């Protein structure tokens, strides 16, 4: 394809975020890819039983716990017999399905099964949780549609779900996976969805926007500009 016209709109951690001039509206950045296991129902459990170390969700003994919802005494909610991993903690994502209660793993986006990206807090650049994106790994040639599913630290950029890592052929392990190399190009369509909907529906919408925008071929050429 031809090169795209790019206009800087933001910068986080040395990564420039560009509006892609034209329609449909989109922005793009090239960054590393840290693993966000948030929302996976096996991410966190007592005594380091999860796929991540427990302390990466905070203090599970009544202290500051950010991994997910807590009970009235500040301890993480444990999954029930009707939840995917009974006795593990409920891990939360910023994006959620309103059909389920705050204490339910089903309210959150399962990182193991759903391709999702993280955007830095205070750096959404017009995107709303549930909006779609096209994600491309320039070193493997792999790609995947994804939703904006979680919010990261305001000072960090380039992170996504276990399943997105799998789709991109990046090591998906929450404890040692991901990459610091700036090899992932993320094209976000702000204003595209802005709510929870079934993955079949948002994936189809991502496909329609990507076709209108010029397809992976255009993003491949654009990656050489970043």
């Amino acid at each position: 394809s031809h090169m795209s016209e790019l206009s800087e709109i933001d910068s986080v951690a040395g990564v420039t975020i560009y509006s892609v001039d034209g329609e449909p509206k989109s922005f793009v950045y090239k960054a590393g890819f840290a693993i966000d296991a948030d929302g996976a129902p096996n991410a966190y459990a007592p005594n380091n039983g999860g796929t991540d170390f427990t302390a990466n969700g905070g203090d599970d003994q009544g202290g500051d716990w950010w991994g997910g919802p807590v009970d009235a005494e500040g301890y993480p909610i444990k999954q029930k017999i009707f939840d995917p991993f009974p006795g593990y903690y409920v891990s939360a994502t910023a994006h959620f399905n309103p059909a389920y209660s705050e204490d339910s793993p089903y309210r959150y986006i399962d990182s193991n099964s759903i391709p999702f990206i993280v955007l830095p807090g205070n750096h959404s650049n017009g995107a709303k949780l549930g909006d779609v994106a096209l994600v491309y790994n320039e070193k493997t040639g792999d790609n995947c549609y994804a939703i904006y599913g979680d919010v990261g630290p305001s000072s960090k950029i380039g992170q996504g779900s276990v399943r997105l890592a799998q789709a991109l052929k990046i090591d998906d392990n929450p404890k040692a996976g991901g990459t610091e190399s700036r090899i992932v190009v993320t094209l976000v369509f702000p204003g595209s969805v802005g709510k929870w909907e079934t993955p079949k529906r948002w994936f189809s919408h991502a496909n329609q926007l990507t076709k209108a925008w010029g397809g992976l071929s255009r993003l491949k050429t654009l990656s050489d500009q970043l």
